[PDB]
Formats: structure tokens, C-alpha cells, sequence
């Protein structure tokens, strides 16, 4: 098998809430000189779709050659779990080689987002870092975006999920602020999306008042 | 026997979130009994679309014809308000009928959405009733939802949008429970989709810690 | 071709004001311009009343006419519950048409009132909104007006009724004012006027204070 296949899936995060139809690339690469001609075919249920598309190929710097191709594909359609297939044929290679994607077929577990406020070390320092976390998804496709006022903060850093004993994955989100933008009791949230969770969206909200509302300073005066 | 036309559009709770699936229809009342058939043809931009399904006809009590033609559609294409046509071809109808569906177009507001603790005569009730409104949304198609950390609820009344002195319109939307799960302090979110609002979806949380006391106190002398 | 009669059922508030007691109004569209007579005629309790008021017709582009008419009677004989009932004759129509109009019929139910102040969130707004919510009355009949001593409100904003699992009717009401004139601790009611409701009037006046443990703020003084 000289020509290899790399197939990009669907981004979790864009077939959430939508801005752009999810695209899905199998693309051909370290394909031949000799035959640059390359043959594909769809495998969808059986049924070939009439949206096929193609891009003009490309060469890089070293020796591999690639052929690219895209796609559009409804949000509902990869919820279903349907079955895809792209297949490549070509004269190099003595047989086609297989690489399906379909959707994970596991039990949805719904997942609990938790809100962390800043230690008070934090506060010596110029920056406030605000953190939270999601744990109980069993799937691996989820999304955390920081979200306030107008456009969203791009400071905002996401670690990867990290598998746990119960089989579920948990990951933490950290977003620096400004220090003097803390004391303004500005409101603050992470919305996280999962497929798991009602209508795809959930936010908690995180306020320097909301950690601790006991009453305080009181003052007693006798004569 | 010209039988009437009547065009609805897509529930908007269907279109702007994706799990839920919107339908786009044209229907006919009072079809003439000499061509029950009724010959239903779906254009988008002047395209035509092979994924439209007409559903058998039925008879109704008042011995009159109707034929429901539904379309599936994506978000993005009722998203960027693309223009629909029904036309309607019967052989008892002289001549075919052409009607176009779009969506209003206006200038998106973001909505500003509040929530209203229960009034203290209200409260001494059995029943508690907790109110959430949302205001400022030049387009009238808004969805309202009520929801606890558990499972939704389905005891909830949304009133008509009406319009205001800007324009801009504003509702509100009542929740009815009882008063032993409101004393163990539960959180009550009502979930608004909007528009113009970020990713479709907003949600305001109530933990009934409204009117909180200043952390100040009035101070105590002896005299 | 034939008119079509418009029923309009009279607004409480009508009925409760002095000035607008008797007024009935019926209405007609669609008036054939080629038929010039219009016949009106009131029914009231079964019986013909001597005396009626009727409005030149108002022209239309689309080859029709509107006709406005009054009709005079007590407002208690309304708030009876007795059935109305209007005619019009024309020339057009072969046979005339009799409308009957009356007050819904229901048992009488004493609605609730309650005041919410305004959020915290909404002093960041430069108008600041208030809201006054009925509920718990089986009639459609109510009528909800903001009311200051120092000076009537211009704002005024009232949602249609909205129907109710147990069958009655509750509505809101909503006032924009200026943060200066909130926090002066100027005086605001929500008058709510109901069928059912005694002595026909109900006042809930808001106050400023919120009833949070502290919000005076200030040391106090001891003086024996």
C-alpha cells in the first residue's frame, strides 16, 4: 500500500450550536508522481450522496503528494450515528485499504460543570485566574467556551479529557483576567456543550459574592 | 372549487437549536371532492428539492379534503431567511397557486432577560409562583423554557410578545410550585433563544438569594 | 357583498367610568355601496328601546362601507348579565342577521394582586421597570392602571390575558421610570378594578424599601 489515507473527523465543538456545517476531509496523501490520478467513492448506507466535492490538488515541499477533498454535512445527520465510508483506489496500491467513521456507540452519561473562585495568592499577583471544570461525560466530544459580555474572552485555555476510574472523563478550562476587574463583581461563565446534556448548553455562573454570603462585621460599642 | 392556501412557518424553538427537527409546510382547505389529489410542488431559490414528502390525505368530519406536504430544512438555510415556494397544481383548480414563505426581516436586538423573586404576600399561598421575563428583542420569534437542576418542568405559562415604545418586544413567563422544594433552596433557570442572542441560547438562574444583606451593619451603643 | 357585523363587547373600564356608561357600539364591514339604507335595531331584555344613535357611514376604496352606531343604556342593566342583542337590515342581505351579545357567565372568583420590585441587575439600566401581577379571576373583565399621587404615569404596559390551568386569568403590568425617581421613594400603586372585587377598586402600593436586615447603614444613637 504506497498511497495512505488521513482522515479528519468532524470537529466536536462545530457540530455543536451552529456557525459552519462540519466538514469531514479524506485525504489522500503520499500518492505516486508516476500516477497522480487517484479513484474515490462514497459508501453512505448504501446510498451515494449527491453532494460530492472536490479541491485541486497540492504539493508540498517534501516528496508526499496530497489530494484534498470537502464536504457538507448536516448537524442532525451526525447525531443520527450513520455510517461513512470513503473509499481510494488506486494503480500503486495492490488493495484498498478500510477506514470507517461512524459516531461512538456508548451510553450517554450527563455530565457536572463546577466553578472554582481564586485563591487568595492569586490576588497578590497583577492576574486573576478563574477555573472550572466538567466530569461524568462519557464521550469524548465536548466543548467549554468562557463567555461574557459581547465578544468572548480568547485568553481562555481548555485541557484535554483525562480518562477516570468510573470510565467517565473529567477536564478543567482557566481564563486570567485582569485584577482590578475582579473587584467589580463582573459576571462571569463557562458554558459547556455536550451531547449528553438537555438542549446542548449549560452555564454556571461566578461571582466574588456568590462564594460566601455570611454576614459579616459586626460592631458592638458599651459604655 | 379553489380551495384555500394557508402557509405556516417553522416553530422557531425547531429552527434555531438542531436536535429537534423543522418542517417546513403549506396546507389546503377545503379541496374539492371531484380531485382529492392535490399536486404539491416545493421550490428554494428557484431550486428544486427531492427531499420533500407529501402525506396521505385523510377525510375529516366536515366531508372536506386535506393534503399536508411537508420539507425538511436546515438551520442555516431559515438562518440566512431564504425565500420558499409552494405551488399548488390541482385539476379541479383552474390554474396552480404559487405562495412564498420568508423570514421577517429586521435589525437583531439583543434581549436583556431578568427573573422576579415570589412577593411575600404570594409566598404565605400553597402554590409560589416564579416569574421570569425577557425584554428588548426586535424579532417576535423568541422560545422560553423553565428548568431545574434535575428535569424540566412543564408547569409554565408564557404570555404573547408584545410590543413597547422603542418597539423592541418583551414577555413574560410564570412557573407555579409548591412551596417545600422553594424553602430547601432550588435553583430555578428559565433558558431564552433568541437570535440575536450568543449561540441561541441564554440562561438565567435563580438560587433565591435575592436581597442579599450589605456586608456593612448597623452599629450598637449603650448609652 | 353582504355587510358582516362585528361584535364588540363593551371594555370594563367603560362600564366603571362615569363619562363612558352607556355606550354600546355596534359595528358593520363589507356595506354594499349600491343599498344606502341602513337599518339599526337594539334589543334589549327581549324589548325595542325608543330612543338610538347612529354615525354617518365612513367611505372605503375597496367598494365597502363601515357603519359605526351607539347605543344607550344603564350600566348596571350590563353588569346585569341580561343578553343584548343588535340587528342590521340592508337591502343586500336576503334575510336579516341577529348578533346577541352578554358578559361571560362563570361563578365569581376574588383575584390577587402582588407588587415585584425591581431587580439588581437592572440599575445598570438607565429605566428601571416595575411590575404588578393579577391573577386568580375567572372573568376577562379587569382593568389595571399605574397610579402615582405626585403625577400619573405616561408609561403604561399591559400583556393580554392569558388563560390558566384551573380556568381563571392572570395578566402583569409594567412601568419604566428613572432610577432618580425610584430611589427618591416616590409613591406607586397598581389600582386593579374587577367585577368581582369589592367596591369595585384595589390598591397595592410599592415602597422603596426591599425589607433586607440592614439598609440603613448608619451607626444609630442612644439617648435616654
Amino acid at each position: 500500500g504506497g498511497p495512505s489515507v488521513f482522515l479528519f473527523p468532524p470537529k466536536p465543538k462545530d457540530t455543536l450550536m451552529i456557525s459552519r456545517t462540519p466538514e469531514v476531509t479524506c485525504v489522500v496523501v503520499d500518492v505516486s508522481h508516476e500516477d497522480p490520478e487517484v479513484k474515490f467513492n462514497w459508501y453512505v448506507d448504501g446510498v451515494e450522496v449527491h453532494n460530492a466535492k472536490t479541491k485541486p490538488r497540492e504539493e508540498q515541499y517534501n516528496s508526499t503528494y496530497r489530494v484534498v477533498s470537502v464536504l457538507t454535512v448536516c448537524h442532525q445527520d451526525w447525531l443520527n450515528g450513520k455510517e461513512y465510508k470513503c473509499k481510494v483506489s488506486n494503480k500503486a496500491l495492490p488493495a484498498p485499504i478500510e477506514k470507517t467513521i461512524s459516531k461512538a456507540k456508548g451510553q450517554p452519561r450527563e455530565p457536572q460543570v463546577y466553578t472554582l473562585p481564586p485563591s487568595r495568592e492569586e490576588m497578590t499577583k497583577n492576574q486573576v485566574s478563574l477555573t472550572c471544570l466538567v466530569k461524568g461525560f462519557y464521550p469524548s466530544d465536548i466543548a467549554v467556551e468562557w463567555e461574557s459580555n459581547g465578544q468572548p474572552e480568547n485568553n481562555y485555555k481548555t485541557t484535554p479529557p483525562v480518562l477516570d476510574s468510573d470510565g467517565s472523563f473529567f477536564l478543567y478550562s482557566k481564563l486570567t483576567v485582569d485584577k482590578s476587574r475582579w473587584q467589580q463583581g463582573n459576571v462571569f461563565s463557562c458554558s459547556v456543550m455536550h451531547e449528553a446534556l438537555h438542549n446542548h448548553y449549560t452555564q454556571k455562573s461566578l461571582d466574588k459574592s456568590t462564594g460566601k454570603p455570611t454576614l459579616y462585621n459586626v460592631s458592638l460599642i458599651m459604655s
